[PDB]
């Protein structure tokens, strides 16, 4: 790899997000150490790991809940036997039992406890990179820039000279970095983050269907993911930042393999500002239909895009 991090996203600690606390083995699994060994022998050096903050932080503002905490502490171990660093991704769209950041039942302060907690747990480990929020979307650059500044502040409170991969709001996404049709852009509002420990990176993710959203088996061309990328690039080296791909995917036919090769190529071009990116996903639960699946089958073999992957890493 051309990149200093490059892996995939191991799901299913998030799944089933309505039940809370859930049940471990029924509702939401942590990932297989053989997932990890896996996709280390693949080349990659990197696994992002969702989970719920209302799993991890049963009430706000309280203390961490050690079984959970154990279990991340489990995946930690077998990322570091095989070399890995751990992306914790805080998997919550900038909410908290469904309540939106900035309401008044989920301070943006609530945010900034979570995150002094878990880097109180992890500051002693290299290892360890904090994803401080997946997808914020309903809430303002602005004030998802405020947040996540509280965020930042309370992780280097603690000491903690962490990697801190931080979101912009409308989900994140590279494509719409520079959007100015409802307001104030992700690329305005964040120009203003300061990070005293001065270890930081910009999280985007890109989708390649019609809407970005992953939501359907089509790239709409055959170069659109390295388009999309493009402003958002400009904008790290403008403000001589780096950048995340924090979630990316393509299904399995020839438009989005080409596709794929193109972004991949397009982020090696511009390692100086891209750190790395996490495929979206592998992981044991997904139906064998899942167009985005890397997880190796039953079998052993590997799925049609690690093939790609493989390549850059
Ligand atoms: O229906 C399967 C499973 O989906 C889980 O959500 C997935 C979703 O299917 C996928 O489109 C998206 O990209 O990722 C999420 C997981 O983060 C859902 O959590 C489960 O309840 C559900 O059983
Ligand atoms: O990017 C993944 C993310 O997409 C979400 O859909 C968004 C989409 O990103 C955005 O470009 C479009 O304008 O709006 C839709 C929402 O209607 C999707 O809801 C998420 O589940 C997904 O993780």
């Amino acid at each position: 790899h051309m990149l200093k991090y490059v892996g995939v996203n191991l799901s299913g600690a998030e799944f089933n997000s309505r039940k809370k606390p859930g049940t471990l083995f029924k509702d939401y699994t942590y990932p297989a150490a053989s997932d990890f060994s896996y996709f280390a022998g693949k080349g990659m050096n990197t696994i992002r790991l969702p989970f719920l903050w209302e799993r991890v932080q049963p009430e706000l503002n309280g203390p961490l809940d050690q079984a959970q905490l154990g279990l991340i502490k489990k995946s930690l171990e077998a990322a570091k036997a095989n070399k890995q660093y751990l992306i914790l991704d805080l998997h919550n769209y900038a909410t908290y039992s469904g309540k939106r950041i900035g309401t008044s039942d989920v301070p943006a302060g609530a945010l900034a406890d979570l995150w002094r907690r878990l880097a109180l747990e992890f500051k002693d480990d290299k290892a360890v990179i904090f994803g401080l929020m997946n997808e914020p979307n309903g809430i303002s650059a602005p004030d998802w820039a405020n947040a996540a500044q509280g965020t930042i502040t309370a992780i280097r409170k603690t000491g903690a000279k962490n990697l801190i991969l931080v979101p912009g709001t409308a989900y994140t996404g590279a494509h719409s970095w520079r959007s100015t049709s409802y307001g104030v852009s992700n690329a305005k509002a964040l120009e203003i983050l300061k990070d005293p420990g001065n270890n930081l990176a910009f999280e985007a993710h890109q989708y390649l269907d019609k809407d970005y959203s992953g939501t359907k088996p089509v790239c709409t061309s055959d170069s659109v993911g390295q388009e999309k990328l493009q402003g958002f690039t400009s904008w790290l080296r403008e403000n001589k930042q780096k950048g995340f791909l924090g979630e990316f995917a393509t299904a399995n036919n020839p438009v989005c393999d080409k596709a794929l090769e193109g972004m991949l190529t397009y982020m090696e071009k511009n390692s100086d500002v891209w750190l790395g990116w996490t495929w979206w996903a592998a992981g044991a639960w997904w139906k064998p239909d899942y167009p985005f699946t890397v997880q190796p089958g039953k079998d052993g073999s590997d799925k049609p895009q690690m093939a790609i992957l493989s390549k850059y890493a």
